[PDB]
C-alpha cells in the first residue's frame, strides 16, 4: 500500500551517513506519521525513540524525553545547575545509543533540546553536540507548536531569540537537513489543497475565504444527530456537548484496568468509560486486519460484558473487544538495544465523538465534520481543523471564516525561507 515517493527517498538516502541529523516535516496529511513508522522499522539495533508527552511516547512506541533524560518541568536556562545524576544503567543505555528519533518536536521548546545535549555530552564525556549521537526529528511547527506560559518566555528570554526547537543553542554547534513531504495523501481535491497549503503559510487571500465561505450552514452546525463530528478549541465545550448527547438514561460503565506502570498523563483511552446504545463514538486504534483506523466513527448498537458493537460510518459492523496498550522502556540485552514492558492498561479502544478538541483530532482524519469557529485562534488551530477533512464538502461551519481566524507566526516563516536558502539545513554546517 505504501509508496516511498522521492521525498521519503532523500530523507532515507541523507541518514545512509550517521552524521546527518534531520527534521523531517510535511503539509497535513503527508505522510509524517507513517513514515516515521517505516524509518524506526528500518532504524537498527542502537536507536531510541522519544517523544515529548506520554500519549505521543505510547503512539511512537517508545519513551518520554523526560523519563530518558531526567528533564525537570519548566523552563532551564544553560546557566542553571544541571545535577539530575543518571543510575549506572541508564549510562551504559545511553552510551550504547547511536540514534534518536524524537516525534512531535515541534511542541519541544529550545531548552529540552539544549538539556539533552548537555546530558548527553556529560554521560559521553564529549565537547561534541549530543555527545554525536544522530538525532532525527519529526514534527510540523505548523500544526503542533509548543504552548508557553508567559513566566517561561521571560526566563528564556535572556538566552533565546525565539521559542520554537530550533532556536536551540546546540544549533550553533551542530545542524540538520530538512526534508519537507509535499505528496498529501488526505486530500485530493486541488482546489481545496491549494487553499489550505496557502493557510497553513498564512499566505492565504481575503479572497479564498469566499470559497470557504459556501461551508457556512446554520442547520447542519446546530444539529448532533447527523454523522459530522463538531470540532471545538476547548475540552469543556467538548465535554458539555458530548455529555448532553450522553444523557443519564440506560449508560454502562466500563473502568479502565492498569497494571504496574503506566503514568496516567500516558494513558490514551478513557479511564471510566460510559455509553449507551445510540451513542457517537470514535475509534482509537489501527487495527487493518479487524476492519478499523484510530479516527473511525460509528454508532453504538450494542453493549455486552466483553463486547461493544459498532456500526461504522462506512456500514461495516465492528464488535470491539478490550485492546492493551503497553508501556516500555529501553533495556540492554548485549550491546544491543531492547524493550522491555514496564507496564500496560486494557480498555475499549473506544471514546465518545459526538465532539472532539482541535488538540484530539489532531493527526486524525475525518469525512465529515463541523467547525465551531472562534475570535480567539491560537496559530494553526483552525488549520489543523480544516485539514482533518478529505473534502471540502464534509467541511460545514458555524460561522463564516475570515483572515481574523489565521494569526501568523513569522519566526516560522522566517525559519523556513532560512533554511531553504542554506540548501535545506539549519544550523552550523
Ligand atoms: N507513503 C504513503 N503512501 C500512501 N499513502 C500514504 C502514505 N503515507 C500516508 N498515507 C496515507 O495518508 C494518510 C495520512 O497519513 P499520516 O501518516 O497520518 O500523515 P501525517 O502527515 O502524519 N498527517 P497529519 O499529522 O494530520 O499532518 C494515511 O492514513 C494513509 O492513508
Ligand atoms: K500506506
Ligand atoms: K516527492
Ligand atoms: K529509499
Ligand atoms: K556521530
Ligand atoms: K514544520
Ligand atoms: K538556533
Ligand atoms: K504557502
Ligand atoms: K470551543
Ligand atoms: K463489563
Ligand atoms: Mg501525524
Amino acid at each position: 500500500d505504501m509508496i516511498l515517493t522521492e521525498e521519503m527517498q532523500k530523507i532515507m538516502n541523507l541518514i545512509q551517513d550517521d552524521e546527518n541529523n534531520v527534521f523531517v516535516t510535511g503539509k497535513a496529511g503527508s505522510g509524517k506519521t507513517t513514515f516515521l513508522k517505516y524509518l524506526i522499522e528500518k532504524s537498527g539495533k542502537n536507536c531510541i525513540v522519544a517523544a515529548p508527552t506520554g500519549i505521543a511516547a505510547i503512539n511512537a512506541g517508545g519513551v518520554t524525553l523526560h523519563s530518558l533524560f531526567g528533564i525537570p518541568f519548566g523552563p532551564i536556562t544553560p546557566y542553571d545547575r544541571l545535577e539530575n545524576k543518571f543510575s549506572e544503567y541508564k549510562v551504559e543505555l545511553l552510551l550504547k545509543m547511536e540514534l534518536l528519533i524524537i516525534d512531535e518536536i515541534s511542541m519541544v521548546r529550545p531548552d529540552i533540546l539544549d538539556t539533552i545535549d548537555r546530558k548527553l555530552r556529560w554521560v559521553y564525556e564529549s565537547d561534541e553536540p549530543f555527545g554525536g549521537v544522530q538525532v532525527i526529528m519529526f514534527g510540523d511547527l505548523f500544526q503542533l507548536p509548543p504552548v508557553t506560559k508567559k513566566q517561561e518566555r521571560e526566563i528564556l528570554s535572556d538566552f533565546y531569540d525565539g521559542f520554537f526547537f530550533f532556536n536551540a543553542l546546540v544549533f550553533k554547534r551542530t545542524g540538520f537537513h530538512i526534508v519537507e513531504l509535499t505528496k498529501i495523501f488526505r486530500q485530493t481535491e486541488p482546489e481545496f489543497i491549494n487553499v489550505l497549503n496557502n493557510i497553513r503559510n498564512y499566505q492565504v487571500t481575503s479572497d479564498e475565504l469566499d470559497l470557504l465561505s459556501e461551508l457556512k450552514d446554520r442547520k447542519i452546525s446546530s444539529s448532533y444527530d447527523n454523522e459530522y463530528i463538531h470540532i471545538c478549541t476547548h475540552k469543556a465545550d467538548v465535554e458539555k456537548i458530548n455529555a448532553d448527547k450522553l444523557g443519564e438514561q440506560e449508560i454502562r460503565n466500563y473502568d479502565i484496568v492498569i497494571k504496574d506502570k503506566f503514568p496516567e498523563s500516558s494513558i490514551p483511552c478513557d479511564l471510566h468509560l460510559k455509553l449507551r446504545v445510540g451513542a457517537r463514538v470514535m475509534s482509537l486504534v489501527n487495527d487493518s486486519l479487524k476492519g478499523y483506523y484510530n479516527g473511525m466513527l460509528g454508532i453504538v448498537t450494542a453493549l455486552e460484558d466483553n463486547v461493544i458493537t459498532v456500526r461504522m460510518d462506512n456500514g461495516r459492523t465492528i464488535k470491539f473487544e478490550r485492546y492493551t496498550w503497553s508501556n516500555t522502556q529501553y533495556t540492554l540485552k548485549d550491546n544491543e538495544i531492547v524493550k522491555e514492558e514496564i507496564g500496560s492498561c486494557t480498555q475499549f479502544p473506544l471514546t465518545l465523538a459526538w465532539a472532539i478538541t482541535i488538540h484530539k483530532s489532531q493527526g486524525l482524519t475525518f469525512d465529515k465534520i463541523i467547525i465551531h469557529v472562534s475570535h480567539t485562534f491560537c496559530p494553526g488551530q483552525l488549520y489543523v481543523a480544516l485539514s482533518r477533512c478529505r473534502t471540502l464538502e464534509g467541511i460545514v461551519s458555524d460561522a463564516f471564516i475570515t483572515k481574523q481566524m489565521i494569526i501568523p507566526e513569522y519566526a516560522l516563516i522566517d525559519f523556513e525561507r532560512a533554511y531553504k536558502s542554506e540548501g535545506n539545513y539549519y544550523g552550523k554546517r
